[PDB]
């Protein structure tokens, strides 16, 4: 049913490179899930963590598991994750993490959105979630949500750490129930200690800008 949540079978695996024995033996983690009742959902899964290990990609993630593991280099760990973090009127918001190190000062995390809509059977980009032309309307009020988000975080008077980090779109929109959250990668907006911004849109300040059929039902 449409207004019934879409249940989960969750697909969990560590594996280290075969014959090394150490701390520093490549590693390999994927956490991700498929769909009994929308099998569509598990190859979109499975393409979106593979784009964040991005060049051709790898056809699957085993035959990404097996690539990293036959050439990382002693240390190296990737970890992929897929997981609900809502269901709300037909829509499935799925989001993404990735966590790479490659023997470098630090690993690089990544951060990614999937907006699926039952009623259609698609996955919505930015542009099927607005109205047409709308798109600086909507940029508009996030520029509001980053004066909150800065007034939340004591940086309303702080102009050094402004000029350093100005606004910026980001490709990761949900449509969650509470408000549209848009979330940033790290250093994009704010240094790693702010780890991955979350901005808060309120519906109301997207009427006319938001499609009125995605709104949460309330």
């Amino acid at each position: 049913g449409l207004d019934d949540p879409l249940p989960t079978e969750r697909l969990a695996s560590e594996h280290l490179k075969p014959g090394c024995q150490g701390e520093q033996c490549p590693l390999v983690n994927i956490d991700t899930l498929k769909f009994p009742d929308e099998p569509q959902l598990d190859p979109i899964v499975e393409r979106a963590l593979l784009e964040m290990t991005r060049t051709p990609l790898p056809a699957s993630l085993a035959a990404y598991e097996r690539q990293f593991l036959d050439s990382a280099e002693p240390g190296w760990s990737s970890y992929l994750q897929a997981k609900v973090r809502e269901q709300h009127d037909g829509l499935v918001i799925i989001e993404l993490s990735s966590y790479l190190f490659t023997g470098g000062a630090h690993g690089m995390p990544g951060r990614g959105f999937i907006n699926y809509d039952r009623r259609q059977h698609k996955v919505l980009s930015l542009q099927d979630m607005l109205v047409p032309g709308q798109e600086e309307a909507f940029w508009k009020q996030a520029e509001l949500a980053h004066k909150a988000w800065l007034l939340a975080n004591k940086l309303d008077q702080d102009a050094d750490f402004q000029k350093t980090w100005p606004f910026q779109r980001t490709p990761h929109v949900a449509l969650t129930f509470g408000a549209v959250t848009l979330k940033y990668d790290a250093y994009s907006i704010a240094p790693y200690s702010y780890a991955h911004p979350e901005l808060k849109i309120p519906y109301p300040r997207l009427n006319g800008i938001v499609k009125p059929n995605l709104f949460p039902g309330r």
